[PDB]
């Protein structure tokens, strides 16, 4: 995994509403393998379900998403996982809600 990427600048402030790691996909309603977008905080399913987060990346350009299965952060441009200080606050809020 990368220690930085050029798309970290698109990570936006965490909503005052917080995160819900059990939130369903906004398109198909599945609860199975969802991601949250770190730009606008919408929730959509992974590529092995119905591919709605990949569709969201295509229609918005938003780069970075966080997994509600394992708290990994993926960049669709770099095609890599990313670790950086800028991601710690959102990962810690998700960890508290999940566990
Ligand atoms: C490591 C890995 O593949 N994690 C994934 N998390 C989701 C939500 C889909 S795939
Ligand atoms: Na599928
Ligand atoms: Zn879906
Ligand atoms: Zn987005
Ligand atoms: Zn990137």
């Amino acid at each position: 995994p990368l220690p930085w990427c050029p798309h970290l600048v698109a990570v936006c402030p965490i909503p005052a509403a917080g995160l819900d790691v059990t939130q369903p996909c906004g398109d198909c309603g599945t609860i199975q393998e969802n991601w949250v977008c770190l730009s606008c905080y919408q929730v959509y399913c992974g590529r092995y379900i119905n591919g709605h987060m990949l569709q969201h990346h295509g229609n918005s350009g938003h780069p970075l998403v966080l997994s509600y299965i394992d708290l990994s952060a993926w960049c669709y441009y770099c095609q890599a996982y990313v670790h950086h200080q800028a991601l710690l606050d959102v990962k810690n809020i998700a960890h508290q809600n999940k566990f």
